[PDB]
């Protein structure tokens, strides 16, 4: 597939796709997220990070992890990274989104009546472009089937096991998430303790997120101040005012002489659960 | 001072200083550690990292933090990053160290009889080089006085406050550490929650070390696999065998295509305590 | 026979046989193992060694012996060199092996229903290649008959006698092994004391293996570190991580000057039982 | 030292040294035996072997081990590899040995009256060659002092520990051996289980020799049939008849086709005791 992004087929009527930041080449490769960096940052409010695991030789067991983009000052529906069926309409703000985005999200969450009424309202557009709708639906449905744990092929790797907490509520809630949402969640949060073969590698002793009935949240108020490089960039006649935290400083307080050491950026990777890798 | 390193004046009889890796230019600047990167890695088994704190504009409140060099597989006197007066002789292995190093460490820990007998055994060398000893002692003593919280000048900044735990034993033990050891410890571990002005920035919700009666330890078995670039490098006729962990892989398992994302190295910065910064 | 290896007829549908390391010319000659070096190393985890017995003149009574390939660190189903009917499916990991290998192993262990269902599932392939199956079965069955102690010819040499311990359980368990397995076991382990003619030659006073109800095992934790030169070599997207033991050293510790003496490699030949050779 | 062999200074009156096989270059290097291969084979009836310990990378922790030269058919004073003070005169057959050899052996075993009477009988030779005796005595005495655990320098490595059995009698007897004999014994027998660092490598589970009150013996009747390549080679008008074991064979029994596999010679390395290597 040249485009593994689910939101790759998101087009207006006369489509020079919105893409203020063009979709990254990550959609071309099969890393398993099935979403490009731009769509991940815009919708799920997370970026992609290459988790490197050294072993003392030079080669690193590379992995994909989610990088939080929400700030510690946030509260409410803004702190949720990935919503569940309960309130995803309000979280993703599907009311004013483009009809292709609405369709894609609704049939990812699989609520029949919503895409039914989308088709009813899209019938008027259908007389101009009667071919894009079917191919868009086919591509998105086949992507969902590929990421679906149960299908015809149903490619299953029981050797990898993911635990999202020692409590019953956490995994019982995680069970009812959509198949694509489950696949994205399992492969965006790094394990707390990667159990590989007959040993355990303690990647992190603290969780940077939480899985609950409404989905994946940045529950901990870890301080984050990274700016998204693939911002929406649309002309904002609708103003969103925010409480920015800024400090002053001189050349002495801004210690440039400390810059020679390799930098340890304050990023917020998603760490939760245990990864059981037999053998 | 051209050389803030305490172990800067560590010379043999005919001195082309050991320094398999030459002392970094960090000793030239006053970052407060008063130890160069080579001596920090060799003795305290830690490196130096530039903790950058973004605020949403581009300037970063730079800070110095300690980077752990011990492995998760370690146990015993090897897991302690900085020893106290109780067992520093065994931790630093002062038995076979060079006499300058022995002197420096002993008068840092301030045990009179040890440097007294060092002087008695150094009397034989004194007839050849009767001038290096006094200047070495003067320089090291003035460095200790500069890092001493109480002195003539006694430059004190009460506005910064450091907490090393909510328990009585932790700070009561931290109180009895040597003055230079206390200064190094306070400025090598990053705060758990940097309380600055009227706000708090949650740098990390989990501690990566511990302060106890014997000193600063890497109590948590966080997985570390970084190699020191300033290793001792001395011809080792005395063999130290270690249990190395290695995994195999092909080009597919070594996902080079994941390398385009900016890397998130598995490092182990020292995070503990709360930094109270009024105003 | 140009090919005495039992696994010589192991072919896929379009066969350029897997053989990352091609089968050695040992299958061409009749040494009695009836398995090539590659198949012995891959399945039974042992290599072949030429046991030479000097007598003070120059000619050596050559013999074939098994060389252990398992490490002292191993435990479990990995330490067994040759399995019995009890758990050979798990030992050889027949679940994912090629259908020819599954058939060969199952009819060596003679469990009717397994090769019956192999034939049922192979019926679909049968319509493309209806001639290879019968000749493969005939060749493997005639090899088993040749190695079978009881047959039409039933070539028996009662003069050679093999003892696998002084205990009742050891030989009573060895009795119920398959005929080919018994032939391989009798001619892979060197005798503890070769009783030849009217004298006894003490080859070794210690056993390097054990014969039990589950088969031939490397019970003793003898240190082995030889690498197989006929490794499987298949692209491993399924990762097997292992605990490697490595030591460092300089030119002095790696004493090259000791290399002029003829080397005594730390190998682990299979030594067990007594060989009674009348006359 | 160009010559570490103790018997390097063994010269007749008109010396073109006996040395039917010239002394090997092993005396030039410091492997610690302080005896050349020829003298080790002639007197102690053992050869030198390079014990190689693989670790899975390619470098081998080389070591020196003793290779037995006695046959399984032997009995009596012939089976002892190294004698003690009790019966070394009969074991080494010092009655007819050259006076230099007698002197060297006697002052290695440190029995004053014997070398005293050697000097008394050598007084007649002294008038012709009054300079070789003093330098020979000085060289041999300094070699003994160098191999002496207690001396002025007394170079001691307490980190290496050697155990020669779990019984009190074995090590209590080994204690009273001469210093050079103790040094040779400790560095000719390979450990049963090399305890290195925090792990143990089981080199061999069976002992190939024994340490008793009379010294180091080949107690086990392990079958040995290697011929010494540095034999005495002196014209033997005094005939030693021995019971040789020989077998016949044709081209079929002498299986040349088995020679392609790398040979596993039936040698008898000296294995006994445990080597405790801290770190």
């Amino acid at each position: 597939l040249r485009n593994f992004c689910v939101f790759s087929s998101v087009k207006p009527l006369d489509f020079c796709d919105q893409y203020s930041s063009p979709c990254s080449s990550d959609a071309t490769v099969d890393d398993g997220w099935f979403v490009c960096e731009y769509h991940a940052s815009r919708f799920f409010k997370m970026e992609k990070l290459a988790l490197a695991i050294p072993d003392g030789t030079g080669n690193n067991y590379y992995r994909t992890v989610g990088k939080s983009l929400v700030d510690d000052k946030a509260e409410g529906i803004e702190r949720i990274l990935i919503p569940s069926q309960n309130n995803y309409e309000t979280v993703l703000n599907l009311s004013l989104l483009g009809p292709a985005e609405r369709l894609v999200f609704y049939m990812i969450y699989d609520n029949k009546e919503k895409q039914n009424e989308i088709c009813q309202q899209l019938r008027m557009y259908e007389r101009f472009r009667p071919e894009v709708v079917e191919e868009l639906y086919n591509s998105t449905l086949r992507v969902l089937a590929l990421t679906n744990p149960d299908a015809y092929c149903a490619q299953t790797n029981t050797n990898e096991s993911r635990s999202f907490g020692l409590s019953v509520e956490d995994d019982l809630a995680f069970n009812v998430l959509p198949t694509f949402i489950q696949n994205l969640i399992r492969k965006c949060v790094a394990p707390e303790s990667l159990t590989i073969g007959t040993e355990d590698l303690q990647l992190r002793n603290c969780n940077t997120c939480r899985i609950t009935s409404e989905g994946l949240l940045a529950s901990v108020r870890l301080y984050n101040s990274v700016q998204p490089k693939y911002l929406y960039g649309v002309n904002e006649n609708r103003l969103q005012i925010r409480n920015v935290l800024q400090f002053q400083g001189n050349a002495n307080a801004l210690q440039q002489k400390l810059s020679r050491y390799e930098l340890y950026q304050i990023n917020i990777p998603l760490f939760l659960g245990k990864q059981i890798i037999s053998t």
